[PDB]
């Protein structure tokens, strides 16, 4: 094996910002690189648009304009030429540029402000696209990547991308089918779930069931493809049609691809446009809306390397090819899911029966506590109702966090007290057994169905364990799987840590007086690790959620099975002495024919059931195509349109007020700290401003210092429902609000929801506010 | 229908008759997490174990009190008005329907003491919303 | 009654079905969801006997039926009054089959007798 | 005229006092449970030996919803 | 911004005017704004219209 594409699974997120480098973001290539960066801009700013508009001037534009100043309200020929020089038609439709100059009568400044207005109307505060860079690495015998391909004069690389969307073709998502799949157990899912029927898989009917026959259902699949090479950096759109080909027919931009002269591919996702074929078809289910399409996609990334001597190298086989999937936006890029999709890859390689052979370092346990700690910026329960985060604050306040790194007997009660608050993914604690035919019924707090029964609830006898998030089995009141547990292999690390059977280096202890100090240390280990190919493989997936799956945010339950990977190998620790959950070489199973595969349009008839998944396990079976992905196969399970998924990915209220359960808050926040509050605690009393923290200078400085600091903390403590950062049907007199209006309005409002960004507090003083806060920006404020 | 009327701008949130039908209240659950001082000789102090509560610095203990004091809950959420449960619709109309039976379970605001606020910034008299207990 | 082709060719696959009133958990508490009653009548007395249960069971009385025996020994069974009701007036029956919080007075069960002749 | 037949239901002779009066299949029922119930020795065979309430339990609740 | 065809007009060589109405297209400014009232729906427009018909007659003598 000679050349390989990295990452093996790239991720690009939709946004309404433009598909150009200065105004777009890049999928992380190094884990934890950006956690405290207070300069991040995830929304398009006025400053970025102004700079873009300066860049488009002259070009001899000023003189070309000035020469008609002398020659004369414009003429068509005059406008047609002036607009041409700007080269702004790829951002805004040509006509609107013309209409903008037509309303005119220093002439450059009238031209600039008029053009700034049309750019601003289209893009100001827009959600920036998160694009994926793909790299070709030269490899060894044994396929170890050693360095990126360096093109010399006469060398060329050509990339090929073929993507599809099959959501409208596939089946309803009622729950994860693998919940009833017979198994010996993996690092991701205990065998108890299926064995004791804790959350039975449901059958699922076809989406758009009125379209009958396989031949006609092919119209429900949106697909496109394109090629770019290092000899031309022009961007190529990936554009399909729905329905595909008196049928009214829509163009669907599934993405855009770009290659630079060094040979790296940049993949942009679509604009986030979801639509029904009729305006009257509203998306009133969280996942399964007929007559709808969206611009999400996924597919196959291949390349061919042409060296100057004539040597040709095809990057086409599954061990060296790559995949790309597009997903909803990440509304808190610096807040990491507690369990990530990378953790699912790692857990899929492990058998539950072998988790006793796992070896544990503290750096394998720290991510759980650190991520849970940082959930405070997106979830109220983890800010004010999480006893583990409060204890971490206690330890930080006396610079005593390093005790958690002590594996000795004197610290065990400290370690065990924390460990005992976490939910066991065996799902066999806090249960009473009916008929010890068994049924395991939780004696902890259940999440009720909306379908009420006016009969007294059974009082809970055991405490609710961590984390306070719903899970795959939420449909089933009293199932232990209603609630999320860190997967078996991560719970094993935590159990080894509690028992003292873990190792840690002295250098880690010396950087561990507070959780943030150690988080910064581990961030530096990632930064300096020399395996850029595998770090970029991991960075693509560490921002993605890895559960619960109902269906999820970006991807869903097939990813937690080793069946979907053609390769999944442990290679090394991140650092020689520090594992940090490790680095892995993994690849998706791919159908090498892509869009031309005869299995492109397979299904299981009127319903899909776990029986079909059972049949698919044998790779020689007729159902094994389920795991050999063709384009569209990774994202077809997700909700259609995705905005319905996201609007349903929020809080699930229990009869008890607190803690409030939340689904996927790290990427779709539930409770956020608005900009409006940031501006009311950001300043110190000495600030040289006519307004300080929303008070007049005079009032701010007349009050006692402690009272000033108390007001800062009160403002810092005001968290706003994320669903309220845009108009989701609750605005106005007699507004109905409610869940369903959330689903309907999110189709248009997803791009106005608040975006969480790290920001500085220069002088917290004794207020208790950290020097870095995570602040939600929306135009609702 | 005597609650908040939201504007496109987040704040301030307009409220109709909050003095008699509250809109944002300080629940008992928060009161039990700021009413105690660090010197309390109890196995649980402000919702923390004795060991944790007394292990933290005084400044941090007082900050935790004030953060809890600052968590105000929508009064409409102090009983099940149609938003509870998986796929609950919630919304304005379900509020009207459920209030016919649920009015008697809505939170009731009552003055309560904070014996030793210290330097927390919490007043010696707070007004706390009690519901279902 | 049913051709093997329906199952053989997957013409109408069976669906999974969840529990009604799913918020009532544990078998012991779900026993409250069953309405039951019993009674006896004899040839010596034609007094009608109601079959009356309770929901939730051991609160509304549910008349599931009435039984009568005439002096000839024939049993007459009457069904209930057709009263269906939710435990809360606001719980409306918006689904063709599966409404939680509702009960009705439909029933079915076991009919037995003992014949006592004069010779003993 | 399509004939006359002698037929009888399978009955649990304990009726309301049967230990199978309150049996079920857990969180869902599926065709798998019915397949298992075909075997008269299975733990699911009670499905066919009716106790009171077993004939009408499948129907809609309330029946007026069925009728509409 | 939406184009609305309110009608079409034609005159023949005999001087008679023929007025056609629109295509009957009604639409909201947002697909989610549904017309759930018998007369008074905000955010909607339709292509009904009415207005003024005038003419000028020019004879050959001027
Ligand atoms: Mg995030
Ligand atoms: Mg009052």
């Amino acid at each position: 094996c000679q050349y390989k594409i990295y990452p093996p699974l790239g991720i690009a997120r939709v946004g309404n910002g433009p598909a150009i480098k200065p105004l777009s973001l890049s999928t992380p290539e190094v884990p934890w690189a950006h956690l405290y960066d207070t300069n991040v801009q995830y929304l398009v700013t006025q400053q970025e648009l102004e700079q873009l508009l300066e860049e488009a001037f002259g070009g001899n534009v000023i003189n070309e304009i000035s020469q008609i100043k002398t020659k004369l309200k414009f003429k068509q020929e005059e406008i047609e030429t002036i607009t041409g020089l700007l080269g702004l038609s790829h951002l805004v439709p040509q006509q609107q540029l013309s209409r903008s100059l037509d309303n005119l009568e220093d002439i450059v400044q009238q031209i600039k402000g008029a053009l700034l207005k049309v750019l601003s109307d289209h893009y100001l505060h827009a959600v920036k696209k998160q694009a994926q860079n793909f790299y070709i690495y030269k490899c060894d015998e044994q396929g170890n990547p050693v360095e990126k391909l360096k093109l010399t004069d006469g060398d060329k690389v050509t990339w090929r991308v073929e993507v599809a969307n099959k959501k409208s073709f596939w089946y309803d998502y009622n729950n994860a089918l693998d919940l009833s799949l017979h198994t010996q157990g993996s690092g991701n899912l205990s065998k108890n779930v299926s064995k004791h029927r804790l959350a039975p898989a449901m059958t699922a009917k076809r989406r758009n069931p009125n379209v009958i026959t396989n031949s006609l259902r092919k119209q429900l699949v949106i697909s496109s493809q394109g090629s770019v090479s290092s000899d031309n950096n022009t961007q190529v759109p990936l554009r399909g049609k729905f329905p595909a080909n008196l049928q009214e027919r829509h163009n669907v931009l599934q993405g855009s691809i770009e290659c630079d002269n060094e040979g790296v591919l940049r993949f942009y996702a679509g604009n986030g446009i979801s639509q029904a074929l009729s305006p009257s078809s509203l998306n009133t289910d969280f996942a399964d809306n007929s007559n709808w399409f969206d611009d999400i996609c996924d597919g196959r990334v291949t390349a061919v390397v042409e060296l100057k001597n004539g040597d040709t190298f095809e990057i086409q086989d599954e061990q060296s090819s790559a995949w790309v999937a597009t997903t909803p936006p990440d509304y808190a890029p610096q807040i990491e899911p507690i369990v990530t999709m990378y953790d699912m890859v790692s857990g899929a390689a492990l058998k539950e029966q072998d988790l006793d052979n796992l070896t544990t370092q503290f750096s394998d346990v720290f991510p759980i506590l650190y991520r849970l700690y940082r959930m405070q910026w997106v979830n109220q329960a983890d800010f004010t109702d999480n006893a583990v985060n409060t204890q971490i604050r206690e330890l930080n306040s006396e610079l005593g966090f390093a005790q958690l790194l002590d594996n000795s007997a004197s610290a065990k009660s400290l370690r065990e007290g924390i460990f005992n608050q976490f939910r066991n993914p065996l799902f066999d604690q806090d249960i009473d057994v009916d008929d010890p035919s068994n049924e395991w019924v939780s004696n902890s707090r259940i999440i009720p169905s909306k379908d009420e029964t006016n009969i007294a609830a059974k009082p809970a006898t055991s405490s609710l364990k961590l984390p306070f998030y719903p899970n795959d089995g939420i449909d089933y009141p009293g199932s232990p799987v209603q609630w999320f547990a860190i997967p078996p292999f991560m719970y094993q690390h935590l159990q080894n840590w509690a028992a003292g059977d873990f190792s840690v280096t002295q250098v880690e202890k010396e950087s561990a007086n507070t959780i943030e100090e150690l988080g910064l240390f581990y961030s530096e280990q990632f930064k300096n690790s020399p395996n850029s190919a595998l770090l970029c493989a991991r960075g693509a997936l560490d921002a993605l959620y890895g559960g619960g799956f109902h269906p999820g945010v970006e991807l869903t339950w097939p990813m937690r099975h080793n069946l979907i990977y053609s390769q999944n190998d442990y290679v090394s620790s991140v650092t020689p002495e520090i594992n940090l959950l490790g680095l892995r070489e993994f690849r998706l199973k791919q159908d090498l024919q892509g869009l031309n595969s005869p299995n492109m349009y397979q299904d299981f008839g009127h319903v899909i059931a776990v029986d079909n998944v059972t049949a698919s396990i044998d790779p020689n079976s007729d159902a094994a195509w389920l795991w050999r992905s063709t384009p569209g196969d990774l994202t077809k399970w997700m909700g259609i349109p995705w905005q319905s998924d996201a609007a349903s990915c929020q809080a699930v209220y229990t009869p008890e007020d607190f803690p409030i359960p939340s689904w996927w808050a790290a990427n779709l926040p539930v409770h956020v700290l608005p900009l409006a509050r940031y501006n009311k605690f950001k300043d110190s009393q000495s600030a040289d401003l006519p307004e300080i923290n929303g008070m007049t200078h005079s009032i701010a400085q007349g009050m006692s210092e402690e009272t000033f600091e108390h007001l800062r903390l009160e403002q810092f403590s005001q968290r706003l429902d994320w669903l309220h950062t845009a108009d989701l049907g609750f605005v106005g007199y007699h507004a109905e609000g409610g869940y369903t209006n959330g689903l309907i309005q999110m189709v248009s409002q997803w791009k106005n929801m608040a975006m969480v960004m790290a920001r500085p507090v220069e002088n917290p003083g004794s207020s208790g506010i950290p020097n870095v806060v995570y602040v939600a920006y929306s135009q609702a404020d």
